[PDB]
């Protein structure tokens, strides 16, 4: 009643030299489940990777055939689906929405959402999940569905377009033996429609072999047994190792392979008996209209991408402002280190005066404040490396572009950066007593938000060159401490040596720290040294007010000027010349702060161009 | 041929109220394996915790009986061993040494090591590991033995004293079905000696029921089936649900238990049939000399602790200076952030002059240098939380004291802190051009080592109040940044407000930063402002030198002193009074740096006193 398909791979030789696979031939129908078995890395996978064309063309030789005719990689990516050995899903997003996000990414948009809603409703019944249709997927801290019932969802994402041939790389690994049965029970329920399934089971159970209809055993790139599980007693009995009854088949037959991994035993005594066993059982058409008949059966619901790049952006935004709504303790940890640091910094540096020490306390406030923006965003390396393992899975199916992923991941962090930036700028502006009034408050809000923007762009760029969270945190703290050393606070710009001046200008803390200094120390009325404050902290300077004016009028008798106690010697424009903060305006220091944000999002896109292509 | 033991628990009611267990009766022999089965938390464990007295006395009611005699917790800790559901071993330490460290901790020291070396040799043959007797245990990055051959070592650690009754909490979880067979094969080989084994399997295989001799099934604290696995077809057939042949028993009979966890099915229809099935099968000695006869058989090789506290210190030292030699990339990451930061800090701050800016660059060097000591030791939170999960396992068996664990963990870090402290002090002393000569170099070496010691003691104290590495790193960087803000570098001591002065004095960076300042700025010959350097960076200060002497002679005609270009106004003793660094000597700032190291190792011992008694 389905349309009959025949996949028949032949003479596969995969070399890398290594000769990792050597002369594997096979045949599969629909209705059946071809299971490929191996011991611990025998080549069970790298045969699933070889039949899905996921290795190389040229390093594999051998005709892969479907319906008795040749097969190229253009047809096997609209017709097939490879299910990786993971469950990389978002921890929120209940399982009607996980499969509806994967619906709109991958099913074409010429379909209405009305037909697309029942395709997910057909799939949610074909899978054995209706108790979990309204419950959260639920990672280790927010438990919401079962472990082997997550597996039918990640399997179900890849069958959103209802493929014909379905490659699965160990779909029952890490599952208990009674939920791994219902995985293979719904897999044959998929295969009871017009579907070919080539999966690589690691050590099947006993109740599962009511479903597997054809087996292949591999010993380091050589086939050892190839046939039905009913012929599995009759094969091993005729080889010289009979089978114990009332005992689990396909386990006795599999560790007997492993005992022949000895020094002189060898499975080479099995590879030519496998060649003589095939000879004794010979007892005795335009696939694109067979595909077109199998589209009209109801399969193959699925262009390079199924959406333009302005619908993949609002699908990836809606998916991540809904995954982040349902756990508001990520913006309760990036906000309880901004309110907490904003309360500490505003009460230590409470109402700083116009003193020579209060000037040096402003530079110490502005360097500790403008480094909080770069550390606060470092507490997203858990979630930034949580996706890009989901992105690397979803771009194998061409669900969205990599350009459309960076532009959507930059957008959704930005409403949570505006609220962190005016929670630090409301706390530490009227308490520290910063200068500017209101147009100098809005610049303080702007440069906090632009330092959150380039500090979250820098650590989303590193999350994309690092493999794990803990390595990409001890070099986030190490780089953002060398960015602070070179900001011009610890050592000024004109005192940094010539061989280190390239890294002064490449510092991400240099440009916001120099922007809050010109926002604060540019006021012609504010005076930090007034006349008889000239002699304060030198040995000349512990005098009294009486002889200070004779000391000050005598200086007036030496240059030709007239200096009094109302002369306003050191303004705010001379504080900046003492620090070397004279090369750029505060808006050009706000431009380079934003322009280093956009640099690590173009450099992030190029590391998605390399690490996903390789 | 062994000494016959019986264990016979009766009428166990465990309440917490909850009534987690009620009226569980049973009986076990030596020679046999009692397996307790349940679905997903039925009470299979917390019956193993109930029979090992590992929950509460008073919240458990019911007599636990051995050899027809009562049993108390003093006897079941010399006679028994509880095997937790983990494999927490050191990743190095090949398996002849892992079991020989557990030998010397737990076997008594009146034994010579000659008998103790063959007790490990008898155990390594009783276990099925002789191919792995000379290979490293091998964690995920440095693989050396199998996944199921780690399980026989962690099981083997707890049988180092060769107990009689052996409780195992899921000893075959996370194992493939053919290495989990050899776990239960060596368990019955242990049980073929005079050993009682009460283990709680999760969904056993088919080839394993040749080894289990008695079963107990639990449904939310109620026994359901209790008997041999041979009687497991005959029980369910007489209940009303017959068994399919050529199919795995104890899996059919266990998912049928989960089927009766429905809305109106209930396993209460099984609990009184379990009361009538026990009635139909009744067709039909001085324990402490039975133990004494079972010592002379060769069991019970095993005082509160088996060693005084000066041999537990050198056993824990030899175990960790051998685990750390075999991975010298832990002291190649704490040393490539000290040579790298030492090379960066010594080339930015290369040869600082006696200038008003070079004085402020010394305080910025000394505050960035003395904070490197506290961050470099923060890259040990992976390994500090790697043990204290091995310590919490090994103090259930009284292998070592918790006082003897802190004193041994402080000792072995100290030869790696001396080498990091003179790699930072050789790099950044003659390049930055620090003052003191040679007796001011040895103090620079001392206060770097005392800040490594204080900052490795602070993060070993937090590793002991935090549950995981990633939480105990974003609050290590956050606290050691607020320690740096309050050190007196960003805001001075006499400018910190009165409500924040308690945290200035509690700052761990305050005392080494103030110790390198008095080591540097205490020299009566070094001068930072000389006579006509009085007017440098004021509006007075863009003058010419030719008139500056009469600008300075006019000062001399205003106080009564005589100032010239050789007066030496600002020495190093006046730099310290301008910073407020006047309250303690440099040795009393070195004492409090060491005394905060010893405080977070006494506070670490108290958090091992709380979290382990919990």
């Amino acid at each position: 009643r389905p349309v009959p398909f025949v996949l028949s791979f032949n003479n596969l030789t995969y070399n890398v030299t290594k000769t990792l696979l050597d002369n594997i031939s096979g045949e599969t129908r629909d209705g059946e489940i071809l299971a490929v078995l191996g011991a611990s890395g025998s080549g069970k996978s790298t045969l699933i990777d070889a039949l899905a064309n996921r290795i190389a063309k040229g390093s594999l030789k051998g005709t892969v055939t479907l319906n008795g005719e040749a097969l190229q990689s253009r047809m096997l990516k609209v017709i097939s689906a490879y299910v990786m050995q993971d469950d990389l899903l978002f921890p929120m997003l209940t399982v009607e929405e996980t499969l509806m996000f994967a619906a709109e990414f991958r099913l074409p948009r010429s379909l209405p959402k009305s037909k697309k809603k029942l395709r997910v409703q057909a799939l949610i019944d074909q899978l054995g999940i209706r108790n979990a249709a309204k419950t959260i997927i639920g990672d280790e801290g927010h438990r919401g569905i079962s472990g082997g019932e997550r597996r039918r969802v990640s399997i179900g994402i890849d069958i959103i377009h209802d493929p014909i041939v379905l490659f699965l790389d160990e779909p029952t690994s890490g599952l208990d033996s009674t939920s791994a049965f219902m995985v293979v029970k719904v897999l044959k329920r998929i295969a009871e429609s017009g579907s070919i399934i080539i999966m690589s089971i690691h050590q099947p159970s006993h109740r599962v072999l009511s479903l597997l209809d054809r087996l292949i055993f591999l010993s380091r790139g050589h086939t050892v047994f190839s046939g039905s599980p009913a012929s599995l007693p009759s094969f091993f009995a005729g080889f010289g190792n009979p089978i114990p009854e009332n005992e689990n088949q396909t386990e006795f037959a599999l560790d007997l392979i492993r005992e022949l991994e000895g020094s002189a035993g060898g499975t080479r005594g099995l590879v030519e008996f496998n060649k003589k066993w095939q000879e004794m059982k010979k007892q005795s058409l335009t696939l694109k209209e067979a595909i077109s008949a199998s589209i009209s059966r109801g399969k193959l619901v699925s262009p390079a991408f199924a959406n333009p790049f302005w619908i993949e952006i609002k699908t990836l935004t809606r998916r991540s402002i809904l995954n982040s709504r349902r756990q508001p303790e990520l913006l309760g940890m990036r906000l309880a280190t901004v309110i907490v640091t904003g309360f500490i910094l505003a009460t230590v540096f409470w109402r700083l005066d116009n003193s020579p020490k209060g000037v040096q306390e402003r530079l110490g406030f502005f360097a500790f404040a403008m480094s909080t923006m770069f550390y606060t965003c470092a507490d997203a390396l858990p979630v930034f490396l949580q996706e890009r393992y989901i992105f690397m899975r979803e771009t194998a199916y061409n669900a969205y572009r990599r350009s459309s992923y960076v532009l959507s991941h930059a957008i959704v962090t930005f409403p949570s950066l505006i609220f962190l930036s005016l929670a630090f700028a409301v706390t530490t502006f009227w308490a520290v007593g910063l200068e500017g009034g209101l147009m100098g408050f809005l610049f303080y809000c702007l440069i906090i938000l632009a330092s959150f923007w380039s500090g979250s762009s820098f650590v989303t760029f590193l999350s994309g060159v690092v493999p794990h969270v803990m390595l990409g945190y001890t070099i986030v703290v190490a780089i953002l401490a060398y960015f602070l050393l070179f900001s011009g606070f610890f050592i000024n710009r004109d005192r940094i040596p010539q061989y280190w001046i390239w890294f002064h200008y490449l510092s991400l803390v240099k440009y916001p720290y120099e922007a809050v200094l010109q926002n604060e120390f540019s006021d012609p009325t504010e005076c930090f040294v007034r006349g008889v404050q000239l002699f304060d902290n030198s040995p000349l300077g512990e005098l009294t007010y009486g002889m200070k004016l004779r000391l000050l009028d005598s200086v007036s008798r030496s240059i030709g000027m007239r200096i009094s106690s109302s002369t306003c010697l050191t303004t705010g424009a001379d504080v900046l010349k003492q620090q070397g903060v004279t090369q750029l305006s505060k808006w050009n220091c706000l431009l380079i702060t934003v322009g280093f944000g956009f640099l690590f999002r173009i450099l992030f896109y190029l590391c998605l161009l390399l690490g996903s292509k390789n």
